[PDB]
This record gives structure tokens, C-alpha cells and sequence, in this order.
């Protein structure tokens, strides 16, 4: 009964997150400033380029100018830009492959609620651009913990965020789910993702049989 899935990309198709935290602990290093560490990280997951910026420059209570801002956003970019190219279909998580064809068989809509700007040019890597009927543009979209882009990704593909499932694996998302409307599934520890959702130990558990059952029991 649920009518599409909205899939966010980093650290829920491929392990792109650990990449962006590489290259934003290296970023704010050069800066001065060191407390982003994985706890810290789990702040950062998810969050929009500029707003992880900010939210790291807060740590340290340092201020930049709007030249300066851009600069260390674009420098950090530059790193991870670098980092992806090799990105491969061997990378894509396990069985999201097979999730993206099963909700294809069964006319179920896919839809990227990504904040990343690299999103398209990831899906390209991974050869997973024909299976998503829409990506939300986060260039008309607040940051995650904000319901903003998934409830702009259910849009794009006709569905209410209502009759869709939100799949995730970062604090920020996961509420962005919850105040869009749609169902989440998170993905990850139940330490940093919390204990009133349903939580999955890896991708390979999402399946559209597992999908089925939760959307079954919600009712
Ligand atoms: O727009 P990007 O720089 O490619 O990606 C932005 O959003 C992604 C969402 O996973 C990450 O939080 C990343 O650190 C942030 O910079
Ligand atoms: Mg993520």
C-alpha cells in the first residue's frame, strides 16, 4: 500500500558518508579547529554543506568572512569531489540493487531525498541513475533535520509523503522523515539512531517483503 520510497544517498546506497567526514575533519584541521571526531560527526550526518560548515566553525566559536566562507566550502567540496571518483557499482550497500528492482517490478516509486549536490554525479558512478524516477534538488530545499527535502522528493514523483517510506541513516534524517509524514526505516546503530523507529543492522535488510510488513504494521 505505500506508493513510493524516498531513499536518502549518503551512508544508505554506498559508504559516501565516511568520505564527507574525512574531508570535513581534514577541513576544519587546517583551521584550528579539532573536535570533529565520529561523535561529533553524528551532528554532521546528513546536514547540508554549508549548515555542516557552520556547524562546525560553532564549535570552536570562530567567525570567517562570507569570502572566506565560501572558500573553505568549495575546498572541502574540491577533497571530496577527489575522493569519489572512483565510486563504482561494486560500492553500491547490499541489496539496495535489488530493493531499487523489486519497487521498479512493482510499480513502486523511487525518489533521492539527498541533500548532497553531488547526488547526481554519485547515482552516475554507481550506474543507479535509470532506477530513481526523481531526484529532490537540494539547491528550494532547508537542511536535514528539516521535513524540506523529503517532502519535496514524495512531490516530485506524484506520491504523498503520507503513502511513502523514508529510508535513512543519520539523526538529522531520520526526524526529517518523522515531520515529513512519511515512514521511517533507519539504518545503523540504535545507539545513534534511537529506539522508537525500526531500526535495521545493514542495507542488506531492506527488502521490499521487510518494507511490506512495516508499512503493514504501522496500520
Ligand atoms: O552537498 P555535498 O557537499 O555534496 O553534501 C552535503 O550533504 C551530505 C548529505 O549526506 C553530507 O552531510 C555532506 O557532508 C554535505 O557537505
Ligand atoms: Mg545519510
Amino acid at each position: 500500500m505505500f506508493k513510493a520510497v524516498l531513499f536518502d544517498l549518503d551512508g544508505v546506497i554506498t559508504d559516501t558518508a565516511e568520505y564527507h567526514f574525512r574531508a570535513w575533519k581534514a577541513l576544519a584541521e587546517e583551521i584550528g579547529i579539532n573536535g570533529v571526531d565520529r561523535q561529533f560527526n553524528e551532528q554532521l550526518k546528513g546536514v547540508s554543506r554549508e549548515d555542516s560548515l557552520q556547524k562546525i566553525l560553532d564549535l570552536a566559536d570562530k567567525k570567517v568572512s562570507a569570502e572566506e566562507f565560501k572558500e573553505l566550502a568549495k575546498r572541502k567540496n574540491d577533497n571530496y569531489v577527489k575522493m569519489i571518483q572512483d565510486v563504482s557499482p561494486a560500492d553500491v550497500y547490499p541489496g539496495i540493487l535489488q530493493l531499487l528492482k523489486d519497487l521498479r517490478s512493482n510499480k513502486i516509486k523511487i525518489a533521492l531525498a539527498s541533500a548532497s549536490k553531488n547526488g547526481p554525479f554519485l547515482l552516475e558512478r554507481m550506474n543507479l541513475t535509470g532506477y530513481f524516477d526523481a531526484i529532490a534538488d537540494p539547491a528550494v530545499a532547508a537542511s536535514k533535520p528539516a521535513p524540506d527535502i523529503f517532502i519535496a522528493a514524495a512531490h516530485a514523483v506524484g506520491v504523498a509523503p503520507s503513502e511513502s517510506i523514508g529510508l535513512e541513516d543519520s539523526q538529522a534524517g531520520i526526524q526529517a522523515i518523522k515531520d515529513s509524514g512519511a515512514l521511517p526505516i533507519g539504518v545503523g546503530r540504535p545507539e545513534d539512531l534511537g529506539d522508537d523507529i525500526v531500526i535495521v543492522p545493514d542495507t542488506s535488510h531492506y527488502t521490499l517483503e521487510f518494507l511490506k510488513e512495516v508499512w503493514l504494521q504501522k496500520q
